[PDB]
């Protein structure tokens, strides 16, 4: 019993965190095999930030300009290249702590663990989701650039995010490990703003099934809904449209609890209309959207209470 | 910017998790140097049950390697299995007993394999609101200070309300619990007042100031109000501990107490604080200072 926002054990990622310095700038790098991946903005100067020409800044650098530190050991840089918004530093030593890994690009609504680091040293681990507006509501301070997001399903680490910047609203933007940004963001200090955010509907439904699994049914009703009627109501509360794919994905939880997806949608519609009336669901007074259907199946029991 | 329930990096603890099997029971063990610590309920008159066991009855597995048990002893509710190999991944560590209100990280494990890490607090009723399934027994709670891992909790059982109970690493239970199948219930819980205040300071640091007012209160008047809302009494020690955050934000502790008093008597009025519609009590004053400063390990 119980339901917590749970992160993956961070050990396999901790053994990959390094410190990358270029001139006066220091940030974090990810050391996998003989390559260190880091945000390309480490090569910028205090002016460059507005309209940096990364190709022009990089051509002026040599291998010895990049200082890479793994613990108390200096790694020698023997090559460098840029792939989109990520700088790849070829080093002379392969990381002996390199886990089995993949680089995966996630879609909005997906969750991942973040190992927040400063000066190549891990400070904390937390769980979060890629928002529909492609930002993440993380907890980052200056020097956290280069911290990574990941999932560890089985013994393989799937790297999905690298931190690049904080937007004016306090939310965060970054790239996949191939340097492609999530969202319409650029690594420039130009006026950029996150689009209007929405609630991840499929995740709220999954979390309502998790509450039924742990023994709570106060929010259910005797009604059902069509998918179309549910979306017309949901859009009025800034909820993402629920697609037939989302309904298919919720199938296992529907079978385990005995509650049809469109009947759980009818209960969600009623919760949006009425609020909670002093009650909570899994210790929360708000509708929680940072647990996917897969996270619920992983954390909750296979036997409903 | 941002404020999350953050756990310590779990790597130093992951390298200590092992699987302990005795007969039909399998649970988790903590392998430090040449000793494996695990709940004694893996074997009730525990002395009588233990005397009938030999070293070869305990099967200990570290990854795909079988560890040979060469001795066994009991310390309170923890079983200590002497093994033939010292753990080469043993970090610098201490066994510490925490007080209610203090927070720690939990590395939840099944069959000696870590599955997740989460942050939580020791409730005033000595239970923890964790996330554990059958097979989680032996999972541990910890904090990190520089390079030293302070082990403070080992999971033993789930209570009928869904909350969890366990011991320090010396086998002494937190709370009036015993390690057996019998009618046990968690006492009425209270809110950790000093932690809610710390989280209100964290909200001010992150730009949330709608709840601030021009008023102050005496410590006595605040406690008379807080006792009415099932909040733990706020002591002068708690006020002293909140000193740094008071100096950083410019809001005196008793000034912030008058804000909490208004939130308790009037609610949030459709508003949230740090993305929450409830008053959050699982961040200590130190957790707030650490997260809003960037301390590393
Ligand atoms: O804000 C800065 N850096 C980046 C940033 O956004 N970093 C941060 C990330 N997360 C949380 C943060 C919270 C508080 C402050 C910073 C945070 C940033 C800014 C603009 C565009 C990009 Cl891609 C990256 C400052 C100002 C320039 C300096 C910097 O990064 N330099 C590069 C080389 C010369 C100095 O550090
Ligand atoms: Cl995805």
């Amino acid at each position: 019993s119980g339901f917590r926002k749970m992160a993956f054990p961070s050990g396999k990622v901790e053994g990959c965190m390094v410190q990358v310095t270029c001139g006066t700038t220091t940030l974090n790098g990810l050391w996998l095999d003989d390559v260190v991946y880091c945000p390309r903005h480490v090569i910028c100067t205090s002016e460059d930030m507005l309209n940096p020409n990364y190709e022009d800044l990089l051509i002026r650098k040599s291998n010895h300009n990049f200082l890479v530190q793994a613990g108390n050991v200096q790694l020698r840089v023997i090559g460098h290249s840029m792939q989109n918004c990520v700088l790849k530093l070829k080093v002379d030593t392969a990381n002996p702590k390199t886990p089995k890994y993949k680089f995966v690009r996630i879609q909005p609504g997906q969750t991942f663990s973040v190992l927040a680091c400063y000066n190549g040293s891990p400070s904390g681990v937390y769980q979060c989701a890629m928002r529909p507006n492609f930002t993440i509501k993380g907890s980052f301070l200056n020097g956290s650039c280069g911290s990574v997001g990941f999932n560890i399903d089985y013994d393989c680490v799937s790297f999905c995010y690298m931190h690049h910047m904080e937007l004016p609203t306090g939310v965060h933007a970054g790239t996949d490990l191939e340097g492609n940004f999530y969202g319409p963001f650029v690594d420039r200090q130009t006026a950029q703003a996150a689009g209007t955010d929405t609630t991840i509907t499929v995740n709220v439904l999954a979390w309502l099934y998790a509450a039924v699994i742990n023994g709570d049914r106060w929010f259910l009703n005797r009604f059902t809904t069509t998918l179309n009627d549910f979306n017309l109501v949901a859009m009025k509360y800034n909820y993402e449209p629920l697609t037939q794919d989302h309904v298919d994905i919720l199938g296992p939880l529907s079978a385990q609890t005995g509650i049809a997806v469109l009947d759980m949608c009818a209960s969600l519609k009623e919760l949006l209309q009425n609020g909670m009336n002093g009650r909570t669901i899994l210790g929360s007074a708000l509708l929680e959207d940072e647990f996917t259907p897969f996270d619920v199946v992983r954390q909750c029991s296979g036997v409903t209470f």
